[PDB]
């Protein structure tokens, strides 16, 4: 089997092309996801690739594994651009982040405050400080209702209508056409963050296989239908 | 006395302005500084502000301090850009990240990795990801030599010639001219971030007036000399 160990978020793709990948191999492949603490344990057994939803996330889950992992072999293979998910029909028109500011309304943001390792961490102040402008910036700040230490958490506390906006990345609008309704970040605000992946020192010629196809055309095409991107 | 916690970075300017504040009032302020753990007991004990050289980094230090700080409170003052800070002359002619991604050159980065608190984190991946292509994103990680958990350490590591650019703030080039040549980054790709304070909880008189006094006309001047802009 190959096992891999990772955030919510990618996992979607990452399950569909699990799926695809072991119907035409016979390899089994499983995709276990979720908040680190869930599946840390078990993952210093057995995890034979460690996936990632941002660079520095996937930099401190990997550190967390000591010689098992090398944390200098990380991968990035796609990247895909934040968004602002309102609730559904957006009735307060939110036009983008600087709208966010000028607005008042209930932001929620994945921030990891140094005890979490998540995808969310620096994404609103690096966007919304590109505005250049500090009482833009005090603006955003002061409608942020909630710090969460991960995506699922910001999910549900959005679910539950304790949000007007969350900062996410486009994959979470792709994986649930159902949640929310997605607005686009201005261009020159926006950021981008990637997937990636490390193999365990020694990893099997299954895992080396795997990692090869998660670069294939089949790969690719089911990576785009949640919004990664390679250019 | 009037103590003052954070990393290093923003201290050269608060010193500055620590120095006039006291000639001109008679209250006596202090300002340290450092990697965390350098004066984290200590601050326990005494810390009237805690300052930040961004805002997920104060986020995770205030966060460390339990009931002694109410996080909600954190209070953006100024932004600064970040820069590429080449060995003094500049040899290999470094022009931007860009440029970076296409040659064959050493580059040090303040990450966190999960268990250090740095103005660095998430900072070179919102940057470069900003060229929206998979294969510069993966040429610029592949020159980066070092992840190091603080600017300081990225600094000594730098001075010791073991890394040709290092991806910091304008404020670490105007506090150490001498050490090496600033490169501007790409004005599509830079992000800005920024100087915050906080104030403990039940904050004396004293302590409230030289938070104001951050905000004064002399105060600006001085974080202007260090790059830090409003504006």
């Amino acid at each position: 089997d190959v096992n891999l160990y990772g955030p919510g978020g990618p996992h979607t793709a990452l399950k569909d092309i699990a799926n695809k990948y072991s119907e035409k191999t016979g390899v089994k492949v499983n995709v276990n996801f979720g908040p680190q603490a869930t599946w840390f344990e078990k993952a210093k057994k057995d995890a034979d690739i460690l996936f990632g939803a941002s660079d520095q996330s996937a930099l401190a889950i990997a550190s967390d594994f000591g010689k098992d992992f090398n944390v200098s072999k990380i991968k990035p293979l796609y990247f895909r651009e934040a968004i602002i998910l309102t609730q559904k029909g957006n009735p307060l028109k939110i036009k983008g982040l600087k709208d966010l500011a000028n607005k008042k309304v209930r932001i929620v943001v994945p921030e990891g405050a140094g005890k979490s390792n998540t995808s969310g961490t620096g994404v609103w102040e690096d966007m919304i400080g590109r505005t250049q402008d500090i009482k833009t910036i005090q603006n955003f700040r002061n409608n942020i209702v909630a710090f969460v230490p991960n995506s699922g958490s910001a999910r549900k506390l959005f679910a539950q209508d304790q949000a007007d906006a969350w900062i996410t990345w486009i994959d979470w609008s792709k994986s649930n056409p159902d949640i929310g309704t997605a607005v686009a970040i201005e261009k020159d605000l926006v950021v981008y963050r990637t997937f990636n992946v490390i193999a365990k020192e020694g990893a099997s010629k299954e895992t080396q296989d795997f990692i090869a196809y998660l670069s294939s055309k089949e790969a690719k095409e089911i990576f785009k239908k949640y919004g990664w991107r390679e250019h």
